[PDB]
C-alpha cells in the first residue's frame, strides 16, 4: 500500500577511502597476491589484478599501466573498497571480535555456537555501503573420533547422516583449516581408508611441521593423545575456494554454518530485528574509525497490500469460497472440513480401492496414539470429497516391520495412503527412510509428529486438532496426490513458469543431471521431471544438453515448450553456462525465455517484521511474509540481473513491480506446509526437493510426476 522507512544492516562508507591511484597488472595464489598488495582480482581468467600499492612480486608480470577508480566496473569498485576497509582495521576478524563482546559464544551439549560477522560492500547509486551481517558457526568441542566413541562402525554412520552440511576443522593445525569430507561419488559412502600407515604419517606430519618442540609436543599429546591406529583416514578437500587431503578423526572437529542448516541452539541463533539492530550499533560504537558512518542507514520501502494475501482460495461442497486465512450446531463433531477440488487427476477415476494405513510409533503414549488414529480417520473421510500398524519407528527393526506389513497388504494394488504419528525424536534420516520405502510400495504418506498432536488442539475440543492445522494437513495430502484443491485469482503473463535444479547423480540406467518443475499460468503444478544427461566431458555440466533434454522430456510428458513464453528460475544466480544453454534452447525451439537471479543466500537484512520490497544497489529485495510464530529476522529474497532471451539473443532487462508480484505469488504456493519457511518460489523449491529425492533413492513414478504429484515432498 504505502511506503515506510526501515533501518537496514548497512553503514555508509566515507568517500575519502577511495584510492588516489590504482595499478593494473597481468601475469599463495593470484587472489592472495592481489590481497597482499592491497588490491583485488579483475580478470580471474587472464590473471589481471588491480593494486593500490607498488606491486611486489618476484615473478613475471606486465604492468598494464595505471587506472582510475572510475573505470572499474561497480563489482570491482566495491571489492576494492572492501579490501581498503580491511586496511583501516575494519574486517570480519576485527568486527567479529567486537560482536562477541556483546553476543558471546554459548555451548549446548558438546557444541559451541560462535557468533561472527559476514561483511560485504554494496554500491547503491553513487555511494558505497558496508553490509555487516551477524551469522553463527556451530562447532563441536569434541573431536570427531571422540564423538563417535572411537568406533569405526559409528564414524562412517556419522559422516553419511550429516553429509549434506558437515564440515571438519583441523584443530590440530595452527590455521584451523576447514574441510569437506569426500564421498563415494553418487553415493553416501564416505571415502575412508584403514591403512595404519596413512594414519601414522599424517598424525606425525602435524607434529613435525607445526609443534616440533618439547613443549608444543607435550601439549599436543595432552590434547589429542597418542595416535590411535584403529581410526580410518578421511579423504577430504578444502572447504574454501583438485587436491584431496587426508584427515584424522582424532584431530578434527565437526563444524556447521548455522544459517545453512536442534532446538535450544536454533533459538540462540535467531535474533529479533531489534536485537540485530542493537548488536550492530554496539559494534559501530566500538569501531574507532571515521572511515564509515556511525549509524545504520535507513531506506524507503514499499509495503505489500493485504489484498495480495487473499488471491488463493478453496471451497466447500456448498458454494462457499474463502481465501487461505483461518455458533453453528454441527461444530461439535470431529468431522474434518470439506474441501471441493477444482481439478482431480483423471487417474483416480479408474482406481478401484485405495488401501489406508495408520502407522503408530509405539513410543507414543497410548492416549496420543488413539488421538492420532481418530484424527487420521476423519482426515480420510473428508479426503473422500483400514489397517493399523504399531511399531518402534525409532528403530531400524521397527521400520523394516512396517514396510513388510504394508508391502504385504499393497501387492496387486496401484495406490495406498499412510498416515503416520511419530515422536519428535526420530532423526531426519529415519523419517525419510520410512517415507521412501513406503513409496516404493506405491504408498504416499503424511507424517504428523508428537508436537503437533500435543500443542495444536482445538480450544473447544481437546480431542480434536486445530482447524488451521486440519486444513493444512488436508492440503498437504491433496498436493501429494496432485489434486488442484485451490484456485489462484491471478494469471502469470507466461505460458509456463519453470524451476530447475542442477545436481549430478547416477541411477540405474539413468545418470541424471538434475530436475525441472513446471507450473502453468494459472498457478498449478503440472509436470515434474528428471533430466537425464550423458557422461560429462569437462568438469562442468553441459547446460545445452541439460535444457535440450528438459524440453524433450516435457514433450515426452505431453507439453511442448517450443513457441512459448516461459519464466525459468533456479536457486541462485544464473551462470554464464546456464545463459548459453538458455540461448541454445531459445533459438532451437523458438522459446522466449525470461530469467533472473533469485538469491536466498545474501547478507542484507531489513530490521522490521513485515512484508515489503525495495531497490538496493540495483537489485530488488523482497520479504514475502512476516514471521508470525517463530523468532528471528525475515530473510529477503534477492532478485537481480533480469534478462530476456529471444531467438538466441540476450537483452538485459529491468525488474518491475509486476515481476516482484509474480515472485511473491510463486512464494505463496506452499501446499499446506505449516510454518511457512519456503524462502523460494514454489517452482524452484520443488525442483530442489525432487532433485534431493532422486539423490536419496526415491522411486521415479513418471505416472504420478506427470500429474504434478508432490509425493517426494
Amino acid at each position: 500500500s504505502m511506503k515506510a522507512i526501515v533501518v537496514i544492516n548497512l553503514v555508509k562508507i566515507n568517500k575519502k577511502i577511495i584510492p588516489d591511484k590504482i595499478y593494473v597488472y597481468r601475469l599463495y595464489s593470484i587472489y592472495r597476491l592481489a590481497y597482499e598488495n592491497v588490491g583485488i582480482v579483475i580478470d580471474p581468467e587472464n590473471l589481471i589484478i588491480a593494486t593500490t600499492k607498488e606491486l611486489e612480486y618476484e615473478g613475471e608480470f606486465i604492468p598494464e599501466g595505471e587506472i582510475s577508480f572510475s573505470e572499474l566496473r561497480n563489482d570491482y569498485q566495491s571489492k576494492l573498497v572492501l579490501r581498503l576497509l580491511k586496511e583501516n582495521g575494519i574486517g570480519e576478524y576485527e568486527l567479529s571480535k567486537l560482536l562477541r563482546k556483546f553476543r558471546k559464544p554459548k555451548t549446548f551439549g558438546d557444541y559451541k555456537v560462535i557468533p561472527s560477522v559476514e561483511m560485504s560492500v554494496i554500491k547503491h547509486d553513487e555511494d558505497f555501503y558496508l553490509v555487516i551481517h551477524i551469522i553463527h558457526q556451530i562447532q563441536s568441542m569434541k573431536t570427531l573420533w571422540e564423538l563417535v566413541n572411537k568406533d569405526p562402525k559409528e564414524l562412517e554412520e556419522f559422516l553419511m547422516t550429516h553429509k549434506e552440511n558437515l564440515m571438519l576443522k583441523d584443530i590440530a593445525s595452527p590455521l584451523k583449516t576447514v574441510y569437506k569430507p569426500c564421498f563415494e561419488e553418487y553415493t553416501k559412502k564416505p571415502k575412508l581408508d584403514h591403512n595404519q600407515e596413512i594414519v601414522k604419517y599424517w598424525y606425525n606430519y602435524h607434529i613435525e611441521r607445526y609443534w616440533n618442540t618439547p613443549e608444543a609436543k607435550l601439549e599436543f599429546y595432552r590434547k589429542f593423545g597418542q595416535v590411535d591406529l584403529k581410526q580410518p583416514a578421511i579423504l577430504a578437500k578444502f572447504a574454501s575456494k583438485n587436491y584431496k587431503i587426508y584427515l584424522l578423526p582424532q584431530l578434527v572437529v565437526p563444524t556447521y554454518n548455522a544459517e545453512q542448516l536442534a532446538k535450544e541452539i536454533l533459538e540462540y541463533t535467531k535474533l529479533m530485528p531489534e536485537e540485530r539492530k542493537e548488536l550492530l550499533e554496539n559494534i559501530l560504537a566500538e569501531v574507532d574509525s571515521d572511515i564509515i558512518d556511525k549509524s545504520l542507514s535507513e531506506i524507503e520501502v514499499e509495503k505489500i497490500a493485504q489484498e495480495l494475501e487473499n488471491k488463493i482460495r478453496v471451497r466447500d461442497d456448498k458454494g462457499n469460497s474463502v481465501p487461505i486465512s483461518q455458533l453453528l450446531w454441527t461444530n461439535y463433531s470431529r468431522k474434518y472440513p470439506v474441501i471441493l477440488p477444482y481439478e482431480v487427476p483423471e487417474k483416480f477415476r479408474k482406481i478401484r480401492e485405495i488401501p489406508m494405513f495408520i502407522i503408530l510409533d509405539s513410543g507414543l503414549l497410548a492416549d496420543i496414539q488413539n488421538f492420532a488414529t481418530n484424527e487420521f480417520r476423519e482426515l480420510v473421510k473428508s479426503m473422500y470429497y483400514e489397517k493399523v500398524i504399531t511399531e518402534d519407528l525409532n528403530s531400524d527393526k521397527g521400520i523394516i516391520e512396517v514396510v513388510e506389513q504394508v508391502s504385504s497388504f499393497m501387492k496387486g494394488k496401484e495406490l495406498g495412503l499412510a498416515f503416520i504419528a511419530a515422536r519428535n525424536k526420530l532423526s531426519s534420516e529415519k523419517f525419510e527412510e520410512i517415507k521412501r520405502r513406503l513409496f516404493n510400495l506405491n504408498v504416499i504418506s503424511q507424517v504428523v509428529n508428537e508436537d503437533t498432536l500435543k500443542n495444536k488442539r482445538d480450544k473447544y475440543d481437546r480431542n480434536r486438532l486445530d482447524l488451521f492445522v486440519r486444513h493444512n494437513l488436508l492440503f498437504q495430502v491433496l498436493s501429494k496426490l496432485g489434486v488442484k484443491y485451490y484456485v489462484l485469482d491471478y494469471r502469470f503473463n507466461y505460458d509456463y513458469i519453470i524451476g530447475i535444479d542442477v545436481a549430478p547423480m547416477k541411477r540405474s540406467e539413468g545418470y541424471i543431471g538434475g530436475s525441472a518443475v513446471m507450473f502453468d499460468s494459472q498457478g498449478y503444478i503440472r509436470k515434474i521431471v528428471p533430466i537425464k544427461i550423458g557422461e560429462q566431458r569437462g568438469e562442468s555440466v553441459d547446460m545445452n544438453e541439460f535444457f535440450k533434454e528438459m524440453v524433450d522430456k516435457f514433450k515426452e510428458f505431453n507439453i511442448k515448450l517450443d513457441n512459448k513464453k516461459i519464466l525459468l528460475l533456479r536457486d541462485g544466480r544464473i551462470t554464464n553456462n546456464e545463459e548459453e544453454g538458455l540461448k541454445y534452447i531459445s533459438e532451437m525451439f523458438d522459446i522466449e525465455v525470461v530469467t533472473m537471479d533469485v538469491i536466498k543466500n545474501h547478507p542484507v537484512r531489513a530490521f522490521a517484521n513485515m512484508k515489503m520490497y525495495f531497490n538496493l544497489g540495483g537489485a530488488i529485495y523482497l520479504i514475502p511474509h512476516k514471521l508470525k510464530q517463530a523468532k528471528g529476522t525475515p530473510i529477503p529474497i534477492k532478485l537481480a540481473k533480469k534478462r530476456i532471451i529471444k531467438n538466441g539473443k540476450v537483452e538485459k532487462q529491468s525488474i518491475t513491480r509486476q515481476d516482484v508480484l509474480d515472485i511473491f505469488i510463486l512464494t505463496r504456493l506452499n501446499y499446506g506446509s505449516i510454518s511457512a519457511d519456503m524462502r523460494l518460489p514454489a517452482p524452484v523449491h520443488y525442483a530442489h526437493k525432487f532433485a534431493n529425492a532422486i539423490r536419496n533413492e526415491w522411486k521415479i513414478k513418471e505416472e504420478f510426476l506427470a500429474e504434478g504429484f508432490l509425493y517426494f515432498v
